[PDB]
């Protein structure tokens, strides 16, 4: 079983935990508990690799990851502002530019939305990496932003 380990970060309340419980127990958590630091390890297959996640939720690491999912949430400006923070110290930790991330724009249910999908686009571009637009309420592409994640962290390893 390959191992991926990766690690959700991103303002408080953008629905870090939500997505990460929605992958782990197919259960939308509709309280807002907010997180000290929660580990979950989930046996998947992953197009066919046999694949053991390692997920570390954190609260609103660094060294021990491998591939950082960068959640904002799409009616939350100054959530997506905090990105750019986030993504800088991932970098300088690392001391790489190149390292494994996936830009999570969660709860795309709402329809209270302030950043635009073309700003999301533009920054995912800007760094290089995938851009999803996920909602953990619906269970709408959830797996898709974690595998993806995974996707990027194999790619890497392999060059
Ligand atoms: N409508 C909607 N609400 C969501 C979605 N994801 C999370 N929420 C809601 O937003 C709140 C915060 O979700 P939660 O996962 O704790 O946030 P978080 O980033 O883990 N916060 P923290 O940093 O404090 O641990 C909860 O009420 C949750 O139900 C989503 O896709 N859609
Ligand atoms: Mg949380
Ligand atoms: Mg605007």
């Amino acid at each position: 079983m390959t191992e991926y380990k990766l690690v959700v970060v991103g303002a408080g309340g953008v629905g870090k935990s939500a997505l990460t419980i929605q992958l782990i127990q197919n259960h939308f958590v509709d309280e807002y508990d907010p997180t000290i630091e929660d580990s979950y390890r989930k046996q998947v297959v992953i197009d066919g690799e046999t694949c053991l996640l390692d997920i570390l939720d954190t609260a609103g690491y660094m060294r021990t990851g491998e591939g950082f999912l960068c959640v904002f949430a799409i009616n939350n400006t100054k959530s997506f502002e905090d990105i750019h923070h986030y993504r800088e110290q991932i970098k300088r930790v690392k001391d790489s530019e190149d390292v494994p991330m996936v830009l999570v724009g969660n709860k795309c249910d709402l329809p209270s939305r302030t950043v635009d999908t073309k700003q999301a686009q533009d920054l995912a571009r800007s760094y290089g990496i995938p851009f999803i637009e996920t909602s953990a309420k619906t269970r709408q592409r959830v797996e898709d932003a974690f595998y993806t994640l995974v996707r990027e962290i194999r790619q890497y390893r392999l060059k």
